[PDB]
């Protein structure tokens, strides 16, 4: 009744994340500002990737809507209408509930529900479709009947849902902002262990993107002589600073660890399901290794095997402190994949340690996965 | 097979405009600033409607994608991704072509395809879907094989379409601008008379949706106090533009004229077939009066009495000039019925003249249809 629903949601979130790898590749290639690509190229590609990642919530809404409606386009249109209505009404009503002057809400992001808003809107659309796509109205009202009725009720519900969330969410956003702001002033290693663990926790319900902004873009600051200012870790690194690369722990589990988890899941299938599982696992591992997108791998075992995801999260959190301790410097554009690992080489210090610690993390991930899956008989993809 | 494909375009365009009723309700009853609603409710409804309208190009893209792909949702996702990428690519490439700062272009909407650009994005999505929805990508790349590849290649083609559009737009944009200025502010009388006549002539086939797209979504340019810019006639009236409301002549022949024609057809039926025809024609008259859907009435006699349809087309074409000249302003969501008349009356002007001109139209239609069917001996339903 609920576990099946969560499994459905995870399964339907796959088509939305099928486009993320290419957007990530485009953004990473463009943001490098290569010395050979004409600027208009690496401008257009960067903007395209940014557009995909900005519409991410809408893609998620459409994917959720089609997941529970047997891939019906009317559900997607209703989802788009509902998402727009919900976002605008939330923005409008939040400053009145919170009595802040309509600007601190956007500056501090207390009304940006992120991808979870897409999920809510898509669920609204799917439920309304499932309930009203065969609605029989009187003949003189026949035009607004059947699937034509769904986009109206989906949006009449969106306005009310946005009104509801404008009161139940700023407490959540305010909390996710304070801690995630307390985490910076916290000692260095503690700060980024917290970052890694909480990001792994948050990615499932689509607001780790909100979590990242403070630590990617705002934690730091640096301006050397004639150079311009840069106020974050992701930018300060690509800005060749001497102390960014505090997010260099992403490579350990996004290029070496989760691929190992994917292969471990692959090698623990049924005597015949191996062939079918292998292709998807290999594709997911390749995507994670290359473009630094881990959602295809995580969503594949997250809901069936929550303990594996908790162990993941602990490992990802552990990755950042060790990389800081050894020094392990290498930066990011949007994620931590091969393309970013290479193009942002720049001032990547101690960059030879990444392959070996990555092999260690692959060993550990594979060991825990193939041990726990066999022991508890978890029905990960293939079982 | 051009006729079938044009009808396919017509229905693909009908779908996007079918979600206009929700924006109608919200924005029309919000921007009216009714004294019986608290101001916050009006603000919230107005912004929700504005959000629905700001995605009109996106809804058009989704509708085009679904119409040509047998309602497949992956087409809608491809349409969203492609539209976003195309818009951003144009935004970055147009200043190269026009040799003007991007700030000025963004401020004065020089690079703004609008609903047309939404249609291009939807066409891209539909084409790439129908061509690559059974692709067999390599075994290790199976995570993207199939419908998962359609959004990928659609978004890839979006960049190229965006550059091509940034190169070939200026003339198209200037041409549209001049119709958008003649049809709205120079000669609305003759422009909308032509509109009415052509739409009546195109209804028998289903291409009136193509004929309406410009007049209902392109002409004009209005900016609310909030700063959102509105285009078309329906959005312009809903926003509160004093110069909108040109499509208000639909009420004269949809609410008063065609119901009169239906009653005339019923009253001219033979005795043995006056009860049955009475039921059918009352149903059709109610459908026209309330919703604004006129095809049950017009199909009753159009193929068995074309001359009556020519007279009706002339009268409908004359309706729009008459309103424009007498100042009778009132908006519509999708068609001209009773509900649209009542709900979109906030920004209306001279709403009292509508019933009087309407009873005039009803008398004219009734007398014309009765006398002509009696003399010419037309075999309209019943005879
Ligand atoms: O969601 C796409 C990517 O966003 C990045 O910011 C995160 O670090 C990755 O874990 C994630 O795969
Ligand atoms: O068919 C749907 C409706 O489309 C409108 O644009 C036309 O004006 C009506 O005559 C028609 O009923």
């Amino acid at each position: 009744n609920a576990f099946a629903n969560l499994q459905k949601v995870g399964k339907s979130l796959m088509l939305p994340v099928s486009v993320l790898p290419i957007a990530g590749i485009l953004l990473g290639v463009g943001s490098a500002n290569f010395s050979w690509l004409p600027a208009v190229v690496s401008h257009v590609m960067a903007e395209a990737g940014g557009s995909v990642f900005a519409n991410m919530p809408l893609i998620f809404a459409i994917g959720v809507a089609l997941g529970f409606t047997n891939n019906d386009g009317v559900s997607a249109l209703a989802a788009v209408v509902a998402y727009g209505i919900m976002v605008k009404t939330m923005a409008v009503v939040a400053p009145l509930v919170l009595h802040l002057p309509a600007e601190e809400i956007a500056s501090k992001h207390l009304a940006d529900t992120g991808v979870l808003g897409g999920i809510i809107s898509g669920a609204i659309a799917a439920y309304m479709f499932n309930r009203f796509y065969r609605i029989k109205l009187p003949e003189y009202l026949g035009f607004f009947a059947g699937k034509r009725f769904v986009p109206i009720i989906s949006g009449l519900a969106a306005i009310f849902t946005g009104v509801v969330l404008s009161f139940i969410w700023p407490p959540i956003g305010s909390a996710i902002q304070t801690f995630s702001q307390w985490a910076a002033y916290q000692n260095p290693v503690v700060a980024f262990g917290i970052y890694g663990f909480i990001e792994r926790c948050l990615v499932p319900f689509g607001l780790h993107h909100i979590w990242n902004v403070p630590f990617q873009m705002q934690i730091g600051e640096y301006t050397n002589a004639a150079g311009q200012v840069f106020h974050g870790d992701i930018p300060r690194y690509m800005a060749g600073d001497p102390t960014a690369g505090k997010l260099s722990g992403g490579f350990l589990f996004k290029m070496y660890g989760l691929p190992a988890a994917a292969i471990a899941i692959w090698h623990s299938a049924k005597p015949e399901n191996r062939a079918k599982v292998g292709g998807i696992m290999i594709s997911a591992a390749l995507t994670s290794f290359l473009t630094g997108i881990t959602e295809p791998i995580e969503f594949s075992f997250m809901f069936v095997a929550p303990i594996l995801y908790i162990i993941h999260a602990i490992l990802a959190g552990l990755a950042f402190p060790i990389c800081i301790l050894l020094g392990m410097r290498d930066g990011t554009s949007f994620s931590h994949g091969l393309i970013d690992f290479i193009v942002l080489s720049g001032n990547s210090s101690k960059l030879w340690l990444f392959p070996i610690v990555g092999i260690g993390y692959a060993i550990v991930y594979y060991t825990i996965f193939r041990v726990l899956i066999k022991a508890l008989d978890l029905k990960t993809p293939g079982r």
